[PDB]
């Protein structure tokens, strides 16, 4: 009786009649046509395990139990996933016309609604009015701009940062609290708010004149230097800017921002852009650390730590422990020889496609420091979803906010559902969000 052989979960295999094994072997034969195999055993003795579903990489007991699996979820599913997968590998590729489409679309991106050299002439001048506000209060701190307003890596409507340096004698709470009283009393602002449980503690004002949204910090030295580093590398190279800004809202990144966010998942999505551009052959950018460094080894490239810009084409490092480097300092340079000829439209879709097919997500850090691809295990990191090197605090994984399931599935999907969609002609998207991008 086939009946009993197909739902029996261990065979006596000498137990069967040859008309039986023919039927099994058949009965088999048509189970591979789906992915389902018998499980060559180490040590046999008619033992436990029957059955392997190559595709969903699952253990089945039975015939009967394999046909009930091809039809279930998870192969479907997974059947659906792998096709998806082969007709994105298999687009061909762009017509000239396309690419000189996307090329001109993602530009004008950048020029109708990124922060412009006047956009950034005004948010500095918010800077030296505030400053003279809070000084003369205050005579010890300084003002500076960071984050977006100069890496240019948000739209023209975005926040402005600004950072409060003061001196170790004082105390930082309390230093927001009087510049929260500094700024209410002030009549160059309205809607003075403290946002003191956000990720980065701020005061929040609206500068009356330009209207902008100012998030006033103190002491957030690292993300200065971070914007210096990002800014630096946008002057050099110009495609920078417009491909942070296309994959961070055409692909619609941006619906993961939320004012406490500390800007961290754009933050992220930037070094992925990064990474990509150092990555690509032939790269776009440089990697921060390497052979130029005398006696660098990329294993413990942990005890370096970048530091300030230098004539804005060099990012200071140090390295203060023992080592094999004859220099417990230096510095790299921000720009290449010339990586020269590349539409943006060819390097939008290179990067949807970086990151859809090519680089394996799960498995790796994205590392902007060294060229070498870095294993999690290289980090001693977990594995799983994303990973992204903070590349000024190495041993954060920034990284870590995207990784709720909620987000991680989102990432991906808009991955994929961008490279689909920009790969082929539908494409000069318009942007119509509706909602504030901060
Ligand atoms: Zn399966
Ligand atoms: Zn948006």
């Amino acid at each position: 009786e086939m009946d009993y052989l197909e739902n029996a979960t261990v065979i006596d295999e000498s137990a069967l009649t040859p008309e039986q094994r023919l039927g099994l072997k058949q009965a088999e034969e048509r189970l591979e046509r789906d992915h389902i195999f018998r499980l060559e055993k180490r040590s046999p003795e008619y033992t436990n395990c029957r059955y392997l579903c190559k595709l969903c990489l699952i253990h089945i007991e039975n015939i009967q139990g394999a046909h009930k699996h091809i039809k279930e979820k998870r192969h479907k599913k997974n059947i659906l996933e792998k096709q998806e997968e082969s007709e994105l590998r298999s687009l061909p590729p762009p017509s000239p016309a396309h690419l000189a489409a996307l090329s001109v679309a993602v530009i004008e991106l950048a020029k109708e609604h990124g922060i412009t050299d006047d956009d950034l002439r005004v948010r500095q001048e918010i800077v030296e009015e505030m400053s003279k506000v809070i000084t003369t209060f205050l005579p010890e701190c300084s003002l500076r701009l960071y984050g977006s307003s100069l890496t240019r890596f948000a739209l023209k409507s975005s926040d402005v940062n600004i950072d409060i340096k003061f001196p170790p004698k004082m105390n930082h709470p309390d230093l927001l609290i009087k510049v929260l009283g500094i700024l209410k009393k002030n009549v160059l602002y309205v809607d003075v708010e403290s946002d003191f449980h956000a990720k980065v503690p701020v005061v929040v004002c609206r500068d009356r004149k330009s209207g902008l949204l100012c998030r006033v910090s103190a002491g957030n030295d690292m993300a200065c230097l971070t914007t210096d580093l990002l800014t630096a590398l946008g002057k050099i190279e110009p495609v920078f800017i417009p491909l942070v800004l296309a994959f961070r809202y055409w692909a619609k990144l941006c619906y993961i921002d939320s004012q406490t966010d500390g800007g961290i998942p754009s933050y992220c999505f930037a070094l992925m852009v990064m990474f990509f551009l150092q990555q690509r052959k032939p790269p776009l950018l440089p990697c921060l650390l390497g052979s130029w460094i005398e006696g660098f080894d990329p294993k413990r490239m942990d005890d370096f730590q970048l530091k300030g810009i230098v004539e804005e084409k060099f990012v200071k490092w140090e390295c203060n422990s023992s080592s094999a480097t004859k220099e417990k300092h230096g510095k790299s340079p921000l720009a290449l020889e010339t990586p020269n000829r590349v539409s943006l439209g060819q390097l939008w879709l290179e990067l949807l496609k970086f990151y859809t097919l090519d680089f394996a997500l799960e498995e790796y850090v994205i590392c902007v420091r060294i060229q070498d691809i870095l294993t999690r295990e290289n980090k001693n990191w977990p594995k799983r979803r994303i990973a992204i090197e903070d590349p000024f605090s190495v041993k954060r994984n920034v990284a870590r906010s995207l990784n709720s399931q909620l987000v991680y599935e989102y990432v991906v999907e808009r991955f994929r559902a961008a490279y689909r969609y920009f790969a082929c002609p539908q494409v000069d998207f318009k942007l119509e969000h509706h909602h504030h991008h901060h």
